[PDB]
């Protein structure tokens, strides 16, 4: 039942129904931006998975096929006009989540088209070895905000198809990330700069990306060292991007990181599955599910009267949908 009231209470408090879209904060004065509005989207297809209440659950389906309506109705539907190509592949990996949900031929096409565009055109074998750029128009630096989300949005089109290529495709990519954007040992680096080098800043969503994608390697190869992987950048979140209780950071003020907690938590959720599942990681598993739950009750016992809880899970005007959807996602996994 929490999950459900703080899905139908972001809703309540963020998502227009008059332009399909989510406003960006409470004073509902400008809507949510383009690759932000993909990872709100991916927020409510998790509730849809999670919940048990049909009506909700068919209330949240319908929402799905609007999210993409009211972007679509501004953006168009080709995004290759878009220079980031990390905005265009989060809306890649959306759109075969969303093919996967629905059904509906126009996700597959906006999913296999876009991911193309970029693995086909923006990789690059001779700066540093491999990587997709961050932009289609300037190619300078290679980032774990493109590179990891590109080899999970593979994953979820090798799971469609069942075409090795995009197995391939993911294997390649998620090589080239651990080697060249991590350092061995689960700290993922933020983007590697032509002429400079790796800038080895870790956040939240390229720690959630890479377990992502690892996890969903190891599902697919059956190769153990990829669930390795994956608790390795686990256990460095837990232990390295957390303040002095253990709680999750915040990383504002930078608008793009503020939410980042939301891509994180999603992607942990696949961990604790996976752990699940398997009973491989025993010990690990406990104290990872006894300080996710910690995190969890700590988040939410801030919240407003409204169920919104802010992205400051440490501590307590106007709320902001990217920073307040992290403690919703939290309770969807
Ligand atoms: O420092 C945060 C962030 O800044 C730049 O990316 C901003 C967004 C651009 N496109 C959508 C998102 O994927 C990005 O967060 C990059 O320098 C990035 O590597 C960095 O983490």
């Amino acid at each position: 039942s929490d999950g459900d009231t703080a899905m139908k209470a972001f809703n309540d408090t963020f998502w227009d129904p008059n332009a399909k879209m989510f406003w960006k904060d409470s004073k509902r004065e400008k809507h949510q931006d383009f690759w932000v509005e993909a990872e709100l989207w991916e927020l409510v297809m998790d509730a849809y998975q999670h919940t048990s209440d049909p009506a909700l659950k068919a209330e949240l389906k319908t929402q799905i096929d609007d999210v993409y309506d009211g972007t679509v109705a501004k953006y168009g539907q080709d995004w290759t006009n878009n220079p980031f190509n990390d905005d265009i592949m989060w809306w890649a990996m959306g759109s075969a989540r969303a093919y996967q949900i629905t059904g509906n031929p126009r996700y597959l096409e906006a999913a296999r088209d876009h991911f193309d565009f970029v693995y086909d055109t923006q990789w690059d074998e001779e700066f540093a070895n491999g990587g997709i750029w961050w932009l289609n128009s300037d190619h300078n630096t290679k980032n774990a905000c493109i590179n990891f989300p590109a080899a999970q949005a593979a994953l979820y089109l090798y799971d469609i198809t069942k075409d090795e290529h995009y197995l391939n495709a993911a294997t390649k990519i998620f090589r080239w990330g651990k080697t060249m954007l991590t350092d061995g040992n689960g700290k993922v680096f933020d983007r590697i700069e032509i002429e400079h080098g790796a800038v080895p800043d870790a956040t939240h969503y390229n720690q959630g990306t890479y377990i992502g994608s690892a996890v969903g390697l190891y599902k697919a190869t059956g190769n153990a060292v990829y669930l390795d992987d994956a608790v390795k950048a686990a256990k460095f979140t837990k232990n390295h991007l957390v303040d002095s209780n253990g709680v999750l950071n915040y990383e504002g003020p930078n608008g793009d990181l503020k939410g980042g907690k939301t891509i994180l938590m999603r992607n942990l959720a696949h961990l604790q599955k996976t752990l699940d599942e398997t009973g491989q990681y025993p010990e690990f598993s406990a104290e990872f599910d006894e300080w996710l739950a910690f995190n969890i009750e700590m988040a939410w016992s801030h919240q407003n009267s409204d169920h919104i809880v802010d992205g400051n899970w440490a501590g307590q005007g106007t709320y902001e949908s990217w920073s307040s959807a992290a403690a919703v996602q939290a309770l969807n996994g």
